[PDB]
C-alpha cells in the first residue's frame, strides 16, 4: 500500500493552506497553494477530514483522466487533508439555481451530455459511483462539468436528502435511489443510470427538489405503484422519454451510458 500510494502523497512543506479563506461538520473547505517541484504554482481547494480505505479511494481517483471526471492533485498526511483543482463555479445544482445566471434551454442539455460523458468513461473502468446528482458535480472556469463526490462534507448541509444505514454505515441518497437499491441496499452501473435519469430532471427544472409531496417513507410504495417524476414545463417530449427509460422497473431494461450519450447528443443537435 506505502509504495502503491506515493504517487498520490504530497508532503507538508509543498502545500500551503488558506486558512482564513473558507470555501465551505465532517470538514471544511478552504482556498490553497500547491508548490510544484516541476512546474508553476497551483491555486488549489483543500478539504478536511476530521484510513486504510481512504488511500485506496486516493489511488483509483489519481488514475481518472477525462474532462467530465474530477481530478486528484494528491493527499497530504500528517488531520488528512484532499487536495483537488479550483472549480471557480462551484457545484452544479447552486449554479443553475441562481437567479443572476441566464442558462439557455440547450444549456442545460449540454450540462445532462457532459455528466453522460463523464459516467460513460466510468462504467467502461467497472467504478460505480453510487451518489450521483447535481450537488456533487463541479463546474470550471471554461463551464466545463466534472463528475465529482463530497464524501460526507455535505451531508449536515444536506440533510433534507441523506439517510444513514444504522448497520452498514452507508450514505443513502433515498430520492435519487433505484427502486431495487431500495429494497436490497446494492449499488449497480444499471443503478447509477437511474439517479442520472434524477440528475436530468434537476437540470430540467433548474435545480427545483424531486418528489417535495411525497414522504421518505412513502417513496418504495410511490414507485412500485408505477409512479414517477412529472414532465418539467420546458422539458422537450424526447427528453422525458429518455428520463423514463433511466427509470425503468427492470435494471437490465434500462439503457447503458453509451446510449445515453448518443440520444442525448442526438436532442441536443437536433431540431
Ligand atoms: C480522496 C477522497 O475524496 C474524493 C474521492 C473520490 N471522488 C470522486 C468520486 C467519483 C468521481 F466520479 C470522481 C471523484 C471525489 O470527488 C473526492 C473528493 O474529495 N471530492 C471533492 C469534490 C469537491 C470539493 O470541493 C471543491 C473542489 C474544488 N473547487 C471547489 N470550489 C470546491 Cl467547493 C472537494 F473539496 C472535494
Amino acid at each position: 500500500l506505502v509504495q502503491a500510494v506515493q504517487h498520490v502523497v504530497i508532503g507538508p512543506s509543498s502545500l500551503i493552506v488558506h486558512f482564513n479563506e473558507v470555501i465551505g461538520h465532517f470538514g471544511c473547505v478552504y482556498h490553497g497553494t500547491l508548490l510544484d517541484n516541476d512546474g508553476k504554482k497551483i491555486h488549489c481547494a483543500v478539504k478536511s477530514l476530521n484510513v486504510s480505505q481512504f488511500l485506496t479511494e486516493g489511488i483509483i481517483m489519481k488514475d481518472f483522466s477525462h474532462p467530465n471526471v474530477l481530478s486528484l492533485l494528491g493527499i497530504c498526511l500528517r488531520s488528512p487533508l484532499v487536495v483537488l483543482p479550483y472549480m471557480k463555479h462551484g457545484d452544479l445544482r447552486n449554479f443553475i439555481r441562481n437567479e443572476t445566471h441566464n442558462p439557455t434551454v440547450k444549456d442545460l442539455i449540454g450540462f445532462g451530455l457532459q455528466v453522460a460523458k463523464g459516467m460513460k468513461y466510468l462504467a467502461s473502468k467497472k467504478f460505480v459511483h453510487r451518489d450521483l446528482a447535481a450537488r456533487n458535480c463541479m463546474l470550471d472556469e471554461k463551464f466545463t462539468v466534472k463528475v465529482a463526490d463530497f464524501g460526507l462534507a455535505r451531508v449536515m448541509y444536506d440533510k433534507e436528502y441523506y439517510s444513514v444505514h444504522n448497520k452498514t454505515g452507508a450514505k443513502l441518497p433515498v430520492k435519487w435511489m433505484a427502486l431495487e437499491s431500495l429494497q436490497t441496499q446494492k449499488f449497480t452501473t444499471k443503478s447509477d443510470v437511474w439517479s442520472f435519469g434524477v440528475l436530468l430532471w434537476e437540470l430540467m427544472t433548474r435545480g427545483a427538489p424531486p418528489y417535495p409531496d411525497v414522504n421518505t417513507f412513502d417513496i418504495t410504495v410511490y414507485l412500485l405503484q408505477g409512479r414517477r417524476l412529472l414532465q418539467p414545463e420546458y422539458c422537450p417530449d424526447p427528453l422525458y422519454e429518455v428520463m423514463l427509460k433511466c427509470w425503468h422497473p427492470k435494471a437490465e431494461m434500462r439503457p447503458s451510458f453509451s446510449e445515453l450519450v448518443s440520444r442525448i447528443s442526438a436532442i441536443f443537435s437536433t431540431f
